[PDB]
């Protein structure tokens, strides 16, 4: 554990790109003692490079501080009531159109249709509330099927991933000491 | 040292203030291994924490990313060639006028004032060649006295400050050390190349 928890902390700070929007998550995940949230973390940190990735990709920003498309609208002096809460990977302002950008990343076709459609759904909810307002909706659905991302070597993503599945298997292994011990 | 080393880091993570514009130099900072380079980015950041903070308390921008006068210039469509190399501690501009901060500590009086005025002749220098390009420059010069800033509470900034001074004078010794090395004896040879 304290050994995962190292070289999991030395692959974040001399294997992940400096690239400076990955910053702040790198200190949320440096800042972990506890296995459970150097997990958490960790698989956040790796969700933050494909993010940056996908919107790199998608010529668009990347929704670093979690901003909702109400607060986007805001920010940018457009007036829009009622829209729901929803929080994109990614987003860009021009003109009339505003792209938002969802990403993720899935490992069998079945559950990458699922997330995929679901994503679609989430975006496609405000179009008509985005066009009363003047605003055309461009929403994009980025569907990853591996974890591969341009701030990684890949053999260092898989030993990462390979760290986080070990601090996995003794939660999971933990609890199997619990399930044959109990009531 | 080691252990110096690993108690500078967790104050850093535990104790400076998650704020956006310090991420980079937390991370340059917690990645440093030689204790001459830990003491070194940990003196940056301390005083990356001042300067924000006088950013804030004088309203203006922090120049996050070392901007000259003329980048920030540039950058809001602004031609004004002359301009000396000034890198100010913070900036805003405002319809026609370009506020400028420096901010500095210093802990005698007499330094304090020199400083004062020495910042104060750096701004005005350029007011004129900002006049002309229709800019009315707004200086600030903001001197201190302390270390105090908003990210971090006193008692951690005195004992991260504490925790430096021990480290300085760890690599003070490993300097004396390393001169008695060969290693440096063949930095002093290497002088077959000058
Ligand atoms: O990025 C997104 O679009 C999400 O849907 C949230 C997300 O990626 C996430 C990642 C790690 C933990 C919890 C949510
Ligand atoms: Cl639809
Ligand atoms: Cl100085
Ligand atoms: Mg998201
Ligand atoms: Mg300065
Ligand atoms: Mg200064
Ligand atoms: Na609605
Ligand atoms: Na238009």
């Amino acid at each position: 554990h304290d050994e995962i928890i190292s070289e999991l902390r030395e692959l974040c700070l001399n294997y992940i790109e400096q690239d400076e929007r990955l910053s702040r998550q790198k200190l949320n995940f440096l800042g972990q003692r506890e296995p459970r949230m150097v997990l958490i973390e960790g698989l956040k940190l790796l969700s933050r490079c494909i993010e940056i990735d996908s919107a790199d990709k998608s010529g668009c920003t990347h929704n670093h501080d979690d901003k909702s498309v109400e607060t986007i609208l805001v920010e940018s002096g457009i007036v829009c009531p009622g829209l729901p809460l929803i929080i994109p990977d990614g987003y860009k302002l021009i003109d009339n159109s505003l792209i938002l950008l969802e990403c993720f990343v899935r490992s069998t076709p079945a559950s990458f249709e699922k997330k995929f459609i679901e994503d679609t759904n989430k975006l496609a909810c405000i179009r008509e509330d985005l066009a009363v307002a003047g605003v055309t909706l461009v929403p994009i659905v980025d569907g990853r099927c591996d974890y591969d991302n341009s701030f990684m070597p890949e053999w260092a993503n898989f030993k990462f991933r390979d760290l986080l599945f070990k601090l996995l298997e003794y939660s999971n292994q933990d609890e199997k000491v619990f399930e044959e011990s109990e009531y």
